[PDB]
């Protein structure tokens, strides 16, 4: 029995996400076709011209794909499953220069370097400054009375986390934030004029100058650990540091922003969870917010060989698309997946991906950012109330909120 979906439905269609999350449609796949061939008409594959892909909807299959990175490649077609239909193949392949789109052994070496400086100690060293910034953000928003929660609450702390991790001078954070924002959303009419390639090139140029500067003056950041040779002489070259900065700018900005916006949307819809949060301030809330928000709807892989997955024969060369938005509501893993429960524990969501080689290196920085901003929201605008419905982002793989009008003082 085929799944009850409209003919030609494409779960990476940006026109869907501009209006809604296809929650009923994912639930139908989980019940009737948990691994399902998503066909794509000629020229309508978002930059891929292979006839379609396997939709992966169950959490255990997402973990299996993610852990078998020897078979399911990030490099072969990159991990973003949807671009503009007319994107040039060369513009997909240039994305192989960021760690996200690399396979072992190249990925292994680069991740080892990135992780010697990107440690729990390094992240914890940002706690106090990000806490001060979160309190300032929430106080200034509340002072405004009403406004766009996305812009006045959600946007700034994730960017300041990237700046503090890298030790970016305060005078440069404006342009750093500009470049980061220019590298996502280009399929939405509101952002039709951004140029992510041009922005990435400007950020690489900036980052390579940073690498040369911070080599002369080591400072209390991660850059020095990254650009300094270890025992084996392993280190990021200046251009590798540049591609890492591009990586961070695109990985840790709008993802965390959208988790914050949709976290507060969830609190607005579940007042009892908001009351509980304000009283207990449970840090388990961050993981339930990421599960609920699933800011990356999906990443893909490409089979390097034939592989049988939960009884379905994946063929060499075929793409599999891991729908984290479906897996995070998998009835076989979660008790009451469609209950927003900030005390959920353990919370084995895959909002940060399936376990394995590419697991989000910023997961704990993201959780800390979320916990700090929601404490600040609780401290300064405990009675906020939405004014109008969120405006969603036209994207085929990112779950974004562009704007959300709220009354911070609660009438
Ligand atoms: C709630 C916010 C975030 C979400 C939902 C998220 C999600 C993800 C996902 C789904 C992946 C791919 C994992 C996989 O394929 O197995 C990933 C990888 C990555 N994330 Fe995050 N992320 C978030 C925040 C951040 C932040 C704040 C940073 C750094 C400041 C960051 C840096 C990275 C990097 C560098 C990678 C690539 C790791 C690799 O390929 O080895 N992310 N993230
Ligand atoms: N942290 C998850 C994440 C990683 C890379 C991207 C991204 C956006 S454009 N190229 N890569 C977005 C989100
Ligand atoms: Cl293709
Ligand atoms: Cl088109
Ligand atoms: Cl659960």
């Amino acid at each position: 029995p085929s799944p009850n979906l409209p003919p030609g439905f494409d779960f990476t269609d940006p026109a869907i996400y501009a209006e809604r999350l296809p929650v009923a449609e994912f639930a139908e796949l989980r019940s009737a076709a948990p691994i399902w061939w998503n066909g794509q008409d000629p020229g309508k594959g978002g930059g891929f011209h292979d006839g379609g892909f396997w939709a992966i909807t169950k959490l255990n299959d997402v973990k299996e794909i993610s852990r078998h990175s020897d078979v399911f490649s990030s490099y072969e077609n990159g991990v973003i499953p949807r671009f503009k239909n007319d994107i040039a193949r060369e513009d997909i392949e240039v994305q192989r220069f960021v760690m996200l789109n690399m396979d072992a052994p190249h990925h292994t070496r680069l991740r080892k370097i990135i992780s010697r400086g990107f440690t729990p100690r390094a992240v914890g060293r940002l706690h106090d400054e990000l806490q001060e910034r979160a309190q300032k953000i929430a106080a200034e928003a509340a002072a405004a009375g009403s406004g766009d929660f996305v812009e006045q609450v959600s946007c700034e702390l994730p960017l300041q986390a990237i700046a503090g991790l890298l030790g970016v001078p305060q005078e440069d954070r404006g342009k750093l934030f500009h470049w980061s924002n220019e590298m996502t959303g280009n399929e939405d009419p509101e952002y039709a004029h951004i140029d992510p390639k041009a922005s990435s090139a400007e950020l690489i140029g900036y980052a390579m100058k940073m690498a040369e500067e911070k080599a002369k003056n080591p400072a209390d950041d991660i850059v020095t650990q990254l650009i300094q040779a270890d025992i084996d002489g392993e280190k990021l070259s200046d251009d590798e540091f540049g591609f890492f900065v591009v990586m961070l700018a695109v990985a840790g900005n709008e993802t965390t922003r959208n988790s914050i916006t949709q976290g507060m949307m969830a609190f607005a819809e579940h007042p009892d969870q908001w009351e509980l949060y304000k009283k207990v301030r449970p840090e388990t809330a961050a993981d339930e917010i990421v599960r609920w928000a699933t800011p990356v709807t999906a990443f893909q892989r490409t089979a390097l060989r034939d592989y049988e997955l939960s009884g379905v024969q994946i063929k060499k060369g075929q793409r599999v698309v891991m729908f984290y938005r479906s897996a995070n509501f998998d009835e076989e893993v979660f008790q009451d997946p469609f209950t927003f429960n900030i005390l959920r524990n353990p919370n084995p969501h895959v909002g940060f991906g399936g376990t394995g080689a590419h697991y989000c290196i910023g997961a704990n920085l993201a959780r800390m950012t979320i916990n700090l901003i929601f404490n600040a929201v609780a401290d300064h605008m405990p009675d906020l109330k939405p004014i109008s419905a969120p405006e969603r982002l036209r994207s085929g793989w990112l779950n974004g909120i562009k704007h959300w009008q709220v009354d911070y003082t609660g009438r």
